[PDB]
């Protein structure tokens, strides 16, 4: 994955403008730019205005501008989400922030609010179109990241609204086998009766019960039996 994909503008070198322009040449379906249409780094192209990317590129500046707006009002959505700002959230999102960005992990604003517990954060996004069901890097999902996290609440809310119970992640890994290995009783409970498959076996040839029992979790394996 090239460096432009993985870091915020304010951090792109010359040489990653460079390699975005042809990244976006090819991604949008745009007219060919020359490569030093902005003799510049990121920094310097936050600076420029519309008008100004209009100028040097006839043909796309106006859509290379608003990616780079996408991606910064993206990268605020993220970490208001992470911290639970339900205001600052309000703000981004009446102001056309992607409710479904992704940070370098491939987690959206649902699973970062989902995995540190913001519950009216994961209300809101859901109610605006979030998607309940988007699979970072590793494939973890929302419903993977509130039942690893503890978050009983927030786990409700994501099967209600649609949450694939069985997602199973690049382990092997659903969410009920991370509920086990971290011990959360009260959301096993709440998986089982939405249908989990406890049968389940990860990459390594474990279901729930074994990573129960290897974790400790003793009340956890006494549930999964009966
Ligand atoms: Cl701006
Ligand atoms: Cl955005
Ligand atoms: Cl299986
Ligand atoms: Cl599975
Ligand atoms: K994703």
């Amino acid at each position: 994955l090239p460096a432009h994909l993985r870091l915020q503008p304010i951090y792109w070198s010359r040489d990653d403008v460079a390699q975005w322009l042809k990244w976006a040449e090819n991604e949008f379906s745009l007219r060919p730019i020359d490569s030093n249409t902005f003799e510049m780094n990121g920094k310097a192209l936050l600076e420029l205005t519309k008008e100004d990317f209009r100028y040097r590129s006839p043909h796309s500046g106006d859509e290379l501008y608003e990616l780079l707006q996408h991606i910064l009002l993206g990268k605020k959505l993220l970490e208001a989400a992470r911290a639970g700002q339900d205001d600052e959230v309000r703000i981004l999102m009446a102001n056309g922030a992607d409710v479904n960005a992704t940070d370098n992990d491939g987690y959206t604003p649902l699973h970062l609010a989902a995995s540190n517990g913001h519950l009216e954060i994961v209300e809101v996004l859901l109610k605006n179109g979030a998607d309940v069901n988007a699979s970072d890097l590793t494939g973890i999902t929302p419903l993977h990241a509130a039942a690893a996290t503890g978050h009983l609440e927030i786990v409700e809310v994501l099967l209600k609204h649609g949450a694939d119970v069985n997602a199973y992640d690049n382990d092997g890994h659903t969410p009920l086998h991370l509920a086990a290995k971290y011990g959360h009783l009260e959301i096993v409970e709440v998986l089982l009766k939405h249908g989990a498959d406890v049968n389940a076996q990860d990459k390594f040839g474990k279901t729930a019960f074994d990573i129960s029992i290897d974790n400790g979790n003793e009340d956890l394996a006494e549930i999964l039996q009966k």
